[PDB]
């Protein structure tokens, strides 16, 4: 429609989710809210526009289509007023920086451990799937209550929702060019019904200590738990982004490191470097890039555009983190960039609940690894190939070291 930016209708869903670097500087120039054919969204990719919306009160949550059709109702993240609340109030708990502290060392540390024994005297090395991966998600699945699901399991789970919610392309008409890519979804969520619906049933009778236990307890009249069909797309949020981004962005964070040899031996040498390496991590490669969406509840005018009510816009994050109004040369990775916000959590009333814990399991699990291979080396003779639109990540991480 808009006539200076016709080239938008010749970029592919696999550009973007190859590279979508170049389309998105482009954006950030010419249209920091633009509407981008095959995505059938306005899209915000400045570090302004992405905020004002996320923080906008004429804005409210809502889910990409792609990501509707995969989660379904309610989501904690495509949801607003009471339902919010209560989901907030559910999911808060557990996640207090004052009760993370309790615990997240004894829960973390040994995961690294084991997974880590697998490996460290072998020279070699793909850590995603090695380690970052399985961390992420065997801590998370350990507090959430389901020690008995492999890693291998929640790993498989969150790829298949990953591939489902970023399912996004849409043809002339605005309907999915891609049908049959929900398929893996639907299966996935019909194992996790498998394997789940079970442990809710007893958690029904017997509480316990587990996230889920609680999500099904707490704040409840007596006697009374929330249903599991009430709960369930929250479990797919948690199935899908809590699993997958630690893992994500410890991994960028390393690839990031290895791009500056003399930084990742300051952080090896000084451990206490982790949070700020982790932090230009996430800034350097957002792992959720740009799944997020918000909707007009009003007119509106943002960069320029008089939107209607009822209209989406996407938070392309990453891109956002990429601003070059905000950072200079920020396609390189620096640990020693000067410390300023960023948006790899999100803002607003529906930014990460979750920050403080997924600081941490990155934190631990890099310690554990460079303390376990202090002279770990990139595998030169690989490259690092990174995939995602709405998720991004390193798809492996071949590395190498003297044993
Ligand atoms: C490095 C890892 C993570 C990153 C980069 C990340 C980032 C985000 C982002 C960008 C959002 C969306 C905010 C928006 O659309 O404005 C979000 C939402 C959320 N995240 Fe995190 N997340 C991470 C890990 C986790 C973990 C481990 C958990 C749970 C233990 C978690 C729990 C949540 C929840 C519940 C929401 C939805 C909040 C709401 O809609 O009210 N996140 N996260
Ligand atoms: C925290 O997990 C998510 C965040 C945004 C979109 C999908 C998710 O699973």
């Amino acid at each position: 429609e808009r006539p200076d930016l016709a080239w938008l209708d010749e970029v592919t869903m696999t550009q973007l989710e190859r590279n979508p670097y170049e389309v998105y500087e482009r954006l950030r120039a010419e249209a920091p809210l633009a509407f981008v054919p095959v995505l059938g969204s306005y899209v915000a990719s400045t570090a302004e526009v992405c905020r004002e919306v996320a923080t906008s009160p004429d804005f409210e949550a809502v889910i990409t289509p792609a990501g509707g059709r995969t989660f379904g109702h309610p989501a904690i993240i495509g949801v607003n007023g009471d339902i919010h609340a209560d989901l907030r109030s559910m999911v808060e708990p557990a996640l207090q920086p004052a009760e993370v502290d309790r615990w997240i060392d004894d829960l973390v540390r040994p995961i690294a451990r084991r997974y880590l024994e697998r490996f460290e005297n072998d020279g070699h090395a793909e850590l995603v799937a090695q380690y970052c991966e399985p961390v992420s998600v065997r801590s998370l699945g350990d507090l959430l209550g389901l020690q008995e699901v492999d890693s291998d399991k929640l790993r498989e789970w969150f790829a298949k929702l990953n591939r489902s919610f970023t399912n996004a392309a849409v043809d002339e008409n605005g309907e999915f060019a891609n049908p049959e890519g929900f398929a893996e979804g639907d299966q996935a969520k019909a194992e996790i019904r498998a394997v789940v619906d079970p442990l809710i049933d007893k958690w029904i009778e017997h509480p316990d200590d587990s996230a889920i236990s609680h999500w099904l307890h707490d704040g409840m009249p007596p006697g009374q738990t929330r249903d599991r069909e009430y709960i369930y797309p929250t479990i797919y949020v948690y199935l899908l982004g809590a699993m997958q981004e630690p893992g994500h962005g410890m991994a960028s964070t390393l690839v990031g490191l290895f791009s500056r040899p003399e930084q990742l031996e300051e952080v090896v040498d000084d451990p206490t470097l982790i949070p700020r390496a982790i932090a230009e991590g996430l800034r350097w490669t957002s792992p959720i890039w740009s799944a997020g969406a918000r909707i007009s509840t009003k007119p509106v005018t943002i960069a320029g555009v008089d939107l209607p009510a009822g209209t989406p816009v996407m938070l392309s994050y990453g891109s956002a983190n990429h601003d070059t109004g905000k950072y200079e040369a920020p396609s390189q990775y620096d640990l020693h960039r000067p410390p300023l916000p960023h948006l790899a959590f999100g803002a607003g009333n529906h930014a990460c609940a979750g920050i403080y814990f997924a600081n941490h399991v990155m934190r631990i699990a890099l310690e554990e690894l460079f303390e376990a291979i202090p002279n770990l080396e990139r595998d030169t003779r690989e490259g690092v190939e990174f995939w995602g639109w709405g998720f991004r990540g390193p798809t492996s991480l071949h590395v190498t070291w003297e044993v």
